[PDB]
């Protein structure tokens, strides 16, 4: 006995949950130990060529150095960590709750006290992260899962899931204008991003897009607004004082920051210490049937010079409690 070594076959693959890239996500369940039957997401980076760019090596400390010290409701809980050779694995909750935004296309558009619910959530998360001097820069739809309980959470602050390929690299139509033009980024670009998820949440479109990339990014820089006329005055408002072009004038763009942005109208009937505590019942409470319950094309099992290596060192992960 002793502590648990955790190694790769500690875990048996259930199915695939997403691939890039520089690696592959996978739904697995714990066949070791007092954990023994348990399910979890399990992220596996392909580390040798990570460290064949420096940026990308980076992200992928960023984000284990990050996953270990910020601990928040509304950000992906990070379980284990560990390494084999040539592969970095991360164990974090499997989020049986998926996409949030698949929602969108279900329901048509969000209605605001809806949409207000989970823009609530997500700006707790953002409050915390710049709060801990980390920006999440590229904070798209996709981003937003969801618990078994159809709270937020906050994912993706590793590499890149595309294949393609670090802005640019996807889908730019969610990303504040200074971050395109590449000339500095700070906290303002992700209250950027919040107006530009809530105008999604509500338009079931992103504020500014173009037939081509050229057009888009024309688009976005032009920053002219087109606003519904089904919003309330509080919702304009408020993406009126997120999305704009000058990062300075944007709402928690100062020293506000989140509790600036959480102190709009909008946000008018939200109990942040029953939000921060889960106590509020969230508008799309998913039905599972199990703990192992899949509804997010997904389908085909697999995996589970030399000696100037140093990077990686540490890697090694098991959270507290
Ligand atoms: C791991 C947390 C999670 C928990 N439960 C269910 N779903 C989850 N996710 C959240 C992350 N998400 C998008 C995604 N990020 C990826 C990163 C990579 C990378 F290897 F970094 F290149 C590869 C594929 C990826 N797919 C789909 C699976
Ligand atoms: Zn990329």
């Amino acid at each position: 006995r002793g502590p648990e070594k955790i190694r790769p076959e500690c875990f048996e693959l259930l199915r695939v949950l997403g691939k890039g890239g520089y690696g592959k996500v996978f739904q697995v369940r714990k066949v070791t130990g007092a954990n023994t039957g348990k399910i979890f997401a399990m992220k596996v980076l392909k580390k040798a060529m990570i460290v064949r760019n420096a940026k990308d090596t980076a992200h992928t400390k960023a984000e284990r150095n990050i996953l270990e010290e910020v601990k928040h409701p509304f950000i992906v809980d990070l379980i284990y960590a560990f390494q084999t050779g040539g592969k970095l694995y991360l164990i974090l909750e499997y989020l049986s709750g998926g996409e949030l935004f698949m929602q969108l296309e279900r329901e048509g558009i969000f209605m605001e006290d809806t949409a207000c619910f989970y823009l609530a959530e997500i700006s707790m998360a953002l409050g915390h992260l710049h709060q801990k001097g980390i920006i999440y820069r590229d904070l798209k739809p996709e981003n937003i899962m969801l618990n078994h309980q159809g709270h937020v959470k906050l994912t993706d602050f590793g590499l890149c899931k595309e294949s393609i390929h670090h802005t640019f690299c996807g889908t730019i139509e969610y990303m504040a204008p200074e971050i395109l033009m590449r000339s500095g980024h700070n906290r303002a670009v992700d209250w950027w991003s919040l107006g530009a998820l809530m105008y999604d949440m509500l338009t079931g479109a992103p504020p500014f897009t173009g037939e081509n990339r050229k057009k888009t990014i024309d688009k976005i820089l032009k920053c002219k607004l087109n606003l519904p006329p089904y919003l309330t005055q509080e919702a304009r408002d408020l993406l009126k004082k997120l999305l704009k072009r000058n990062a300075a004038s944007r709402l928690g763009a100062g020293p506000g920051d989140a509790g600036e942005v959480q102190a709009h109208p909008f946000f008018r009937h939200i109990n942040w210490e029953e939000l921060l505590a889960r106590k509020v019942e969230p508008p799309f409470k998913p039905l599972l049937q199990s703990e192992e319950d899949v509804s997010q094309d997904s389908k085909f099992t697999r995996q589970t010079s030399e000696s100037a290596n140093q990077v990686f060192l540490g890697f090694a992960y098991v959270a507290p409690s």
